[PDB]
C-alpha cells in the first residue's frame, strides 16, 4: 500500500521547504522597508504557500480537495473584497499618472476644495491648500470626480453685482464703470466686458460686472482693487450706494 | 520514471522563453509612449505569462493546479474590480463618441456645470467654462447624467419677475412692456411673449416676462438690455418700482 | 510523437483564417457606419476569435488551459462590469419603447425637469425644455424615476394663497372670488372650486383658490389672467391687500 | 477518420433547423403583439439557440469549448446585470399584486407624492395626483418605500397653531374654541380634541388645535371651514390676532 | 446504434410526466390561495422541472450540456438578483419576529416616522400613525434603521426654552418655575429638573426647562398644561415675556 | 440491468431517513426556544437535507446533476444575498464585542444620536437616550460609523459666544469673565481658558468663552450656572448686553 | 463489497480526531485572549474541519459531493459577504499603517471632524477631539476620505471680513490695519497679507484680511488678539463699525 503514503510526505516536504525559500525571497527582494511590510508580505506569502502545499500533498494521497478549495476560494473572495477600494485608489493613481490632464504645480478644485498640488502618492494625492495645510486625497476619489484645472488656461473671468443708488442713470454708471475698467492696469481689452443692469433689487439696483484678467497676478487681488476704484469713482460721482431702503406707511389702532 | 520529470522543464522553459518575446512584443508594438506605460504593460503582461507557464508546467507533472487556479482566479477578480469604474469611463467614452448627441463646440450643462466642450479624452471630457478654467469630467459621469445641449436648438426663452408699484394698472404696465418688447432689436415676434401678473407680492406686485431670443447674440446680453429699456420706460411712465413697503401700526406700553 | 504536434498547427490555422472571415463579416454586415465602430467591433471580434483559437489549439496539444481560461474569465468579467450601466440604458430603452406609459409629443416631469419629448435614442431620451434647449437623459435614468405624464390626463388643478386685508369678511371675498371665477372664460364648472380661508397669516390673511382648467390653453395663461381679474376685482371692492403689517410698541432707555 | 467529421454537420444542422422552429414558435405563441417585441424575442431566442448549436456541434468534434463557454458565461452575466433593476420592478409588481396592503382606488403617499391609484402595470404603477396629472412610478421604487395608505383607516387628525392676542386668557380662548368645535357639523366627539397653549410665540401666543374628522367629506373643507368659524368667533370676542409685535427702544448718536 | 436514441425518449418522458405531478403537487399542497400565486408557482415550478428534464435527456444522448447550463446558470442569476431586496424584506421579518426588541402595541419612531404598530406582515410592517393613517414599511427598511422604542421605558423627559423679560432676575423666575413645577399634579420628583438660564437671547432671555413625566398620560398633554401654568404664573408675577426688542438709532441724510 | 436501479432506492432512502434524524437533532439540540425558530431551522435543515439526498440518489443512477446543481447553486446565491446585511450586523457584533473601544455604561454619540448604552444584542445595540426612550441600533450601522465615546476621557471643553454692549472695553469684560471663571466652584484651572473677542457682531460684540470641566457633575449644568454668574456679573458692571441695534436713516418721497 | 465501506470510517475518523488537535491548536497558539475569541475561533475552525471531514469521507465511498459542496460554497459566500466591510477596515488599517501620510500626534480633519490622533487600532482609529472626547473612527472610513493633515505644514492662513463705517476711506483703514498687522508679535512678514475691500455690504463695507501665522502658538488665539487690536485701533481712529443701517422712507395711507 505504501508509495502514495510516502509520496505524500515526499511532496509535502518538497514544497514545505519552498515555504522557507519563498518566505525569505519575499524577505529578500522586498523586506527591510518596514517591520509591518517585511513581516506582512513574509507572513501572508508564507502561510499561503503553506496552505497550497498542504492541499496539494493531500491531493497526491487521493483525497477530495474540492471541499478545502471551496473554503480557500470563498476566503480569497472576502479578501478580494476588502481590497477593492484600496486597489482602486492604486489603479486610480496608475491611470492618473499615466493619462494625466493634471500634473504637479497646477492648481485645481477637486470637489469644492481648491489648492496647489504637492504629491502623487501611490494611492494618495496631496494638496497644499490656500489655507496652507496639506490635504491627502485618496486617488480613488480624485480619478472620478470633476477635476477643475485653473492652471491649464491662462485667463479667468471675474464678477460682480455692484448695487447702485436705485435712482441713478442706465448710462451714467454704465460709463463710470466703463471708465474705471480702462483706468485699470491689470485688465484685458481683447477679452470682453459685459456691464449692464442685471436685476431689479430690493433696496438697491444691481449691476453685473463681467471682466477678464490674467492668472499671473490676480487670485482674488485684482477684484479687490477693481472694487477699490469702482468705489473711489462711484462714491465720487454723487452716485448713491443705498443702505437697505424701506417704505414705511403709518396707521394707528 | 523520467519523461514527466523532463517534459516539465521542457515545457516550462519552452514557454519561459516566450516570456521574453512577449515582454518584448509588449515592449515592441506598444512601449516608448511612457516609462510608466512601457514597464507596466511589460511588467504585467510578463509576470502573467510567467504564472501561466509555471502553472501549466506543474500540470504536465500531474500536480493539482485547482488550488493555484483558485487563487489566480480570486486575484484576477480583485483586479476586475479595481478597474470597474475606470473601464466604465472608457466604454463611457466609447458609447459617447459613437452615439453622440453631443459633439465638440457645443455648449452644455452637465450636472449644473455649463461650459463649451474642448476635449473628448479616452476617459475624460473637458469643458472650458464661461469661467475660463478647464474642468476634466470623467466619461463615466458624463455618459450617465442629464446632458443638456444648449447648442442643438437655435432659440431660447428668457425670463423675469419685474416688480411694479403695487398700485399701477393691470394694462398700463401690460402695454409699457408690450411697447418696450417691440422697440427691441434683438427679439422674436414668431415666438410668443407671456407677460402677465404672475403673483401678489409682499411689498411689490410681480410681473413675469417670458420672451424668446436667438443663441447668436444672446445669453445674458439680451436680458440685461431688455431690463435697461424696461427701466428706461417704467421709470419714465410715473409707474413706481417699490422699495419694500411696511405698514407700521403704533401703540405704547 | 508527431500527429498532435501537427494537429495543432492544423487546427490553430484552421480557425486562424476564420479570424479574417469574421473580422471581415464583422466588417461586412456591420461596418461603414463609422471608423470607431467598424474598427472597434472588427478589432474586438477579431482579437477575441483569436484568443479563443489560441486556447483551443493549445488544448489539442494536451496543455492545461484552466489557467488561461481563468484569466479570460476574470477579464471578461471586468468587461461585464464596465458595461453594466450602459447596457442597462439600452434595455432601459427596450422596456421604454416596448411597454410605454409614455410616447413622443407628451410632456412630462422627469426628476423635476419638465419638457416636451423629442427623442428616444437607443440609450438616450431627449426633451426640448420650455427653456428650449434639449436635455439628453440616458434611458437608465428615466426607466427608473417617477415619470410624470401631464399629457395623459386632459384637465389640471391650479392654485393660490391670495392674501387679503386681514380685516375683510369671510364671505365678502368668498363671493368676490366666486364671482371672478364665473366671469372667467377659461374655467370649468364641472370641476369643483375649493375657495376658503386657508390660514392665519403673519401680516395678511390667506385664501386658497383651488380651481380647474384645460391643458389646451392653460399653463401660464389661465393662472396669470385669473389673478389679473382677482386683482381687478379685489382692488375694486375696497378690500385691502396688505403690505406687511407690524405693531410697534415704543419705550425709551 | 470520417464519422466525427460528419456527426458534426449531422448535429450542427439537426439543431440548426430547430433555430427556425424556435424562432418561429417564438414568433408563433408570442409575436404580433409588436414589431419591437416579435423581432426581439425572435432575434435573441434565435441567435441564442444558434450559438448553443454551434458550441455543441464543435463539442461532438472533440474541441475544447471551455474557452467559448467562458465567453458565453461572461456575456450572459453582463446581461444578468443590465436587467437587474428592470426585473426587480417586475418581481416588484409580483409581490405587490400578490401580497397587497394596497389596491386600486386607495389613496396613498408614496415618498411625499400623494395621489389616488389608477394603474398596476407589469413594472409600473400609476397615480392620478390631486394635481390631476398621472405619475408612473416604477414597481421597483414602490415595493420598497414607505407606502402610506390614507384609505385604509376611516378617520384622520387635523391640526393648528392658531396665534392669539398674546395678552388674552388661558381659558377665554380655551372656551371660544371648545365652543366653535361643537358648533361644527363636520366633527367627531368620540375622537378627542387637545386644544392647549402649545408655545410662547415671538409676536403672538400659539394654540395647537388637534381635532378629528371623517375621510368622507374632509378634503380640505373641514380644516378650511374650521378656521372660517374660529375666525368668525375669535374676531368676535374682542380677542386679538396680532400682526408681528416689535418693542422699539430709541436712543440717538 | 439504438439504445441511447431510445433511452432518451425513455428518460425524457419519464421525467416529463413528473412535470404534471409536480405542476399539480405545486397546485396540490399550495394552490387556491390566489390565481396569481397558484399559476405562478405552478408555472415556474413546472417550466423549470421541464427545462431540467430536457437538459438531462440530452445528457443521456451524449450531448454537451455545458452550453445550456451556462445559459441556465446566467439566467438563474438575473433571477437571484431581482429578488435580492424582496427576499431581504423576508428574512428581515424573520430576524424581526425572532429576535425582537420590538413587538405589537409598542410605539416607535422608525426614520422620523412615529406611530403605534399594527402589523408584522411577511415582508411589511404597518403603523397606524398619530395621524391615523397606516403606513406600510417594508421589513428590509426596518430591520436596519434605528428603531426607537418609546414604550420600552416607562418615563420620558420634556423640554423648553421659555423666553422671559430679558431684565427679570436669575432667581425670581428660577423660583416661579420651581413653584409651578411642584404645583403640577402630573410630574415626577424622583426624576430631576434642570431649570437654568440656557442662553442670551436676541430679544428675550431664554430659560431651559428639563422635566420628567410618565408615559401613561403624557405625550403632548403635560407639556401643554405645564406651559398653561408657567404662563398663568409668569404672566402673574409682573415678569415680562418680550415681543422682539429692537434698539433704534436715528440719523438723517 | 438491476443493481443501479436498486442502489438508488437503497441510497435515496438511506439518507432519506437521515432527514428525520437531522430534522429532529435540529429539533433536538436547538428547538424549544420558539415556534418560529424550531420549525424554521427544522424546516430548512430538513428540506435541504432532502434536496441533497434526491440529487445524490439520481447521481448513483447515472443522471446529469449538473442541471439541478445549477439551479441549487443559483438559489443558494439569492439566499446568500438576502442575509448579507443581517449577517453583517452579526459579525458586526462579533467584532464589536471582541475588539471593543466601547463597553456598557459608556455614553456615546453614534451618528448624531447620543445616549448611554444599555444593550449589546446579537445584531442590535440599544441606547437609553437622554430622552429616556431606548433606541435599537442594528450592529451593522454601528460597527461602521464614528463612535464618539464621551466616557473614555474624564474632562470636556465648554463653549460660548456671549454678546456684549458692543461699546464695552476689550479688557473690562476680559476681566469680569476672568473673575467669574475663578468664582466658579465647578471649574478646572489646570485646563486653560481662551476668552477673547471672537467676532465683530451685527448688533452686538461677540466673546468666546472656552473653558474646561469634569464629566462627573457637568455636561449642560455647569454651562447653565456659568452663564447665571456671567449674567449676575455682566448685568452688574453696567456692561450692556444689546438687543438688536439698528441705525435708521430717514428721508421722505 | 467491504473495503470502501471500511475505508470510510477509516478516513472519517482519521480526520475526525484531527478536529480535536485543530480545535485545540486553535485553542493552543491563539486562545486565552478572551472567551468570545477562544471559543469562536475554536468553534468555527472546528465545525469547519468537521464538515470538510464528512464531505471527504463520503467522497471515498463514491458519493456525489457536488450537491453539498454547492451548499458549502453558497454558504461560504454569504460569509465572505458579511465580513466585506470589516475586513476592509482591516486592510484599511494595513494600508494606513504601512503607507502613512499620517502618523500619531498629527492633528487632522477627517470629514469635518478635527482632532489630534490618539489611536491606530487594528480596524479603528481614535481622535481626542478639541472637545476632548475620543471619537473611534473605523479604518474603512478613514483610508478613503480626504485626510487633511494640519501638522504636515508648519504655517497657516487666517482670515476676516471686518465690516467698517461704510463711509471711511479706501486707504485710511488700509493703513490702520497695515499698522495693526505690524504691531503684532505673532505674525509673519515673509508670508504676504492681502487686505483689501472685498465686497459692498448691505449695511457695512467689508474688508478681507488674509494674514499668515505659526502652528506653534496660533490655534485660534492669534485671530482673537488680532481682532482685539483691530478693534483697539479701528475704534480709536474715529472709523465707524456700523450697526445695520436702514434707510426709512415714510408715507401715510
Amino acid at each position: 500500500f505504501g508509495i502514495i503514503l510516502i509520496k505524500a510526505v515526499i511532496v509535502f516536504c518538497i514544497g514545505f521547504y519552498f515555504s522557507f525559500f519563498l518566505r525569505n525571497k519575499t524577505m529578500k527582494l522586498l523586506s527591510k522597508k518596514d517591520e509591518i511590510l517585511a513581516n506582512f508580505v513574509a507572513q501572508v506569502t508564507f502561510i499561503l504557500i503553506l496552505i497550497i502545499t498542504t492541499i496539494i500533498a493531500l491531493s497526491t494521497l487521493g483525497v477530495q480537495t474540492t471541499s478545502i478549495i471551496t473554503v480557500l476560494g470563498t476566503v480569497g473572495i472576502a479578501v478580494a473584497l476588502a481590497l477593492k477600494d484600496y486597489l482602486s485608489s492604486i489603479a486610480g493613481g496608475i491611470i492618473l499618472i499615466i493619462l494625466h490632464p493634471f500634473k504637479k504645480g497646477d492648481i485645481i478644485e477637486i470637489s469644492g476644495l481648491e489648492g496647489k498640488v504637492e504629491a502623487l502618492n501611490f494611492f494618495n494625492t496631496s494638496l497644499r491648500l490656500h489655507d496652507g495645510r496639506l490635504a491627502v486625497l485618496p486617488n480613488r476619489s480624485v480619478a472620478n470626480s470633476n477635476i477643475i484645472n485653473s492652471n491649464n488656461t491662462a485667463c479667468r473671468r471675474i464678477e460682480w453685482v455692484c448695487g447702485v443708488g436705485y435712482g441713478s442713470d442706465i448710462e451714467l454708471v454704465h460709463k463710470t464703470i466703463k471708465d474705471v475698467i480702462d483706468t485699470m492696469e491689470k485688465i484685458d481689452k481683447n477679452m470682453p466686458t459685459f456691464i449692464g443692469i442685471t436685476d431689479f433689487g430690493s433696496s438697491s439696483l444691481n449691476f453685473t460686472i463681467r471682466v477678464w484678467a490674467k492668472i499671473e497676478d490676480g487670485i482674488f487681488n485684482v477684484r479687490s482693487e477693481l472694487i477699490e476704484r469702482i468705489k473711489n469713482a462711484l462714491d465720487a460721482n454723487h452716485i448713491e450706494i443705498p443702505f437697505n431702503k424701506l417704505d414705511i406707511a403709518i396707521k394707528n389702532q
